[PDB]
């Protein structure tokens, strides 16, 4: 017959916003799926709030499209935002579905329609995503919603990664006996054939593939993008839990403590750069508490240095040395999501996102503080004295022999001695110095 394409569709939104209903309506035309044209669409499913989060962070590569539900009457709520945020960071195309239109009037729907249009424009990649009001109870516009899911899937660029090593997380696992266990999850990268030797991590055991169940059917082979049931031998189900990962023996996956990411910030104004900051880092399917130290990379003409952020976020660089409290399974290039989930669900909880560049402790990145103090040149009859670089005489004496330049005048000098008990200073610089000139002290420090 015809060749099918395997799609994963996520459904996101506030609870009570018509998630489950929208699912049932789609499923009727674990594993719940449906066909549209030659698309086999498997729903990406988790019960709610923080689960769908853990779901996107992990399965981002394979989630082709998402539906974001928002109640017609009461419009977007707090959860509606964070899902939108997350989907935007991971560049997952969305359709906004306005649910319970049967329970609202034209005016009310049009309102919520526009509130979402305003919101969508405030996002990078979702800038203009279609919006449909439907009523799952009534059937209102449900037909159009399917035609849209097709159109979207037709446009979106779907890249299945077959070429690399087999990489697959494990959602649920359940036993049969001591010599077997059945694990489920959607394949990220690679390929599996029945009768292959793989391994579970982090516990690092070696198992063989007894059965591949895909789409209520047994197959000899699965590919990336396929959500498959898998029975493997050499592991009991008790050892395999929420964070486990089934992958081949050529795996690039590592068990990691220190993570160095290139971080893009979600909202600038909610962001703060006070280093050594306690957050919850999303890697793979887990959420580990962490400590972050933001820095930028700076070439001084000879050697590139890692400088603690000058608090300027002008220029997109926010490398972040993370130090995790627990361990985690990661690869270089894996998208990482910084959250603050300690906070109540009533406020937006995403402190950004980023790609993993390196696995390296701060102690090796050789962090350095860009250091600037500022004084002025005060000159009486025949004497020049720099003021403000030092508070007292002892502080000033520490500065003797340092590098000093004058702002705007393209001129250099060196600071020789101390004058007075109030921390004034003297210096020998190139001539043509004037009263009330600006003195910029410049040096590198060992940070923290």
């Amino acid at each position: 017959h015809m060749d099918f394409k395997n799609i994963n569709l996520g459904i996101f939104g506030h609870i009570d916003h018509g998630k489950t209903t929208l699912s049932k309506v789609l499923t009727e035309i674990g594993f719940s799926a449906f066909k549209l044209e030659n698309y086999r669409i498997t729903l990406v499913d988790a019960p709610g709030h923080a689960d769908l989060i853990r779901a996107v962070v992990s399965a981002a590569d394979i989630i082709d499209l998402a539906l974001i539900v928002v109640d017609a009457k009461e419009g977007p709520k707090t959860q509606t935002g964070e899902h939108m945020l997350i989907l935007d960071h991971f560049n997952i195309p969305i359709i906004v579905v306005i649910t319970k239109s049967d329970n609202a009037g034209t005016e009310e729907i049009k309102r919520t329609e526009m509130i979402m249009k305003s919101i969508l424009q405030s996002t990078h990649n979702l800038k203009n995503s279609s919006i449909i009001p439907i009523s799952a109870k009534t059937g209102f516009g449900v037909d159009e919603l399917k035609n849209l899911i097709i159109t979207t899937l037709n446009n979106a660029e779907i890249i299945r990664n077959t070429e690399s090593y087999f990489k697959m997380p494990l959602d649920h696992a359940f036993p049969i006996k001591g010599a077997g266990t059945v694990v489920t999850g959607t394949i990220n990268k690679g390929i599996v054939k029945v009768g292959d030797e793989l391994k579970v991590l982090p516990i690092n055991m070696s198992t063989k593939v007894r059965s591949i169940q895909y789409f209520k059917e047994s197959v000899m082979e699965a590919k990336a993008g396929d959500r498959v049931g898998m029975a493997i031998q050499g592991v009991d189900a008790k050892q395999i839990y929420r964070g486990c990962i089934l992958t081949s023996k050529d795996t690039k996956l590592q068990t990691v403590d220190k993570i160095v990411a290139k971080i893009k910030i979600s909202d600038i104004f909610k962001y703060n750069l006070t280093p050594k900051m306690k957050v919850h880092l999303n890697v793979g399917m887990l959420i580990v508490p962490a400590v972050a130290v933001p820095f930028k990379k700076v070439t001084f003409g000879k050697t590139e240095e890692n400088i603690i952020l000058n608090e300027v976020i002008s220029g997109n660089e926010c490398y972040c040395a993370f130090e995790l409290e627990e361990k985690v399974l990661a690869e270089v290039g894996d998208r990482v999501l910084i959250t603050r989930l300690d906070l109540p669900p009533t406020t937006l909880r995403i402190c950004g996102h980023g790609l993993i560049e390196e696995f390296k402790p701060i102690k090796d990145l050789n962090i350095k503080k860009e250091v600037l103090r500022e004084g002025k040149v005060k000159i009486d009859k025949g004497r020049t004295v720099i003021d403000g670089l030092a508070q007292s005489k002892v502080a000033a004496e520490k500065l003797i022999g340092e590098e000093i330049s004058i702002e705007g005048k393209d001129i250099v000098g060196k600071i020789k001695g101390t004058f007075g008990t109030k921390g004034l200073l003297t210096a020998e610089f190139s001539g043509n110095v004037e009263n009330r000139d600006k003195v910029i002290l410049n040096r590198l420090r060992r940070w923290g």
